[PDB]
DNA sequence: CTCGGCGCTCGCTCGCTCGCT
DNA sequence: GAGCGAGCGAGCGAGCGCCGA
């Protein structure tokens, strides 16, 4: 398994869910969703030309916070160097805020930021392994949950299924205390 | 409002012979009756040859630039080590992106029509200011400030000539006690400007 | 003193711009 | 038109001095 780069979105504050969905609609908020779904489809659009990766390992999910939307997207690092993520980056911050906002920049404070590996400045764009995903995404429950998307086949039955995340969580611990031994 | 380009040409102290007729000894210099500097301090021949590349290099600036009337500062030198020319023009017509290419066109000019085509030896000699002292940087836009902030203050020796099409620098290029009532003039409003920032937390 | 996060520097990277041929 | 390539400079990030704990 590869590294991942983690970029996240900030979301201004009819869908349905598939069949096999445990998951409460009622506790999905449409209008919001329907603009991360445009950022996250757009974003992988981009990412995929950049990188040369037509196959690229993503994983997206919507999350929901006390004072803003936000939606986490990994995106394996295979083309992409390090040293040039940055150029990339702005060019796919571009392409949203013509294509999804208009060209009109959106207000929100610090809204399309790559993870570093530092708080303050001079540090380096984050390489998050992919355990990432079970310590730290998995877990989320609705409302705070509210949607997911990857292309990663351990996780796309687990993207839309309380259930399931759970399992693998469960899945993930056992196999972290068996390294222990 | 006119930004600037810094373009800084260094000027040697040197087919060109006392033992005759060439366009470098020829010239000779006469302060303009407004001026009131000395005379004696400024070297004929080295102002000879810096007059004649900022005239060129300007009329280079605007061809590529297709900017006649473009604001001009130049200000000639004399250092401890060399001669040099701070040549300051206006951005307008030169995307910064393209400096580079056009500034070589100019570079080269002056190297055939000055030098004759044997490029100058000096270290560093057609160099423009950068944002950051080492590299990597962009090219640097200063704004008019520049001048009474570190022209200016310029004294002879070390202050030889200057040149401008800019209005309020008129008469101050080779007038001294101009200059000082400018700096001092400058120094007031940044002073006072320091202090009202201080006060504003 | 030790410790550690933060602000910041600077040699360096490398995809992009665009006048030129 | 096509595409070369010097010049571009935002981005990079290990390293380090500072400063409060
Ligand atoms: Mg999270
Ligand atoms: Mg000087």
């Amino acid at each position: 398994m590869p590294g991942f780069y983690e970029i996240v979105i900030k979301v201004p504050s009819e869908w349905e869910l598939p069949p096999d969905s445990d998951m409460d609609l009622n506790l999905i908020e449409q209008a919001p969703l329907t603009v991360a779904e445009k950022l996250q489809r757009d974003f992988l659009t981009e990412w995929r030309r950049v990188s040369k990766a037509p196959e690229a390992l993503f994983f997206v999910q919507f999350e929901k916070g006390e004072s803003y939307f936000h939606m986490h997207v990994l995106v394996e690092t295979t083309g992409v160097k390090s040293m040039v993520l940055g150029r990339f980056l702005s060019q796919i911050r571009e392409k949203l805020i013509q294509r999804i906002y208009r060209g009109i920049e959106p207000t929100l404070p610090n809204w399309f930021a790559v993870t570093k590996t530092r708080n303050g400045a001079g540090g380096g764009n984050k390489v998050v392994d992919e355990s990432y995903i079970p310590n730290f995404l998995l877990p989320k429950t609705q409302p705070e949950l509210q949607w997911a998307w990857t292309n990663m086949e351990q996780y796309l039955s687990a993207c839309l299924n309380l259930t399931e995340r759970k399992r693998l969580v469960a899945q993930h611990l056992t196999h972290v205390s068996q390294t222990q031994e």
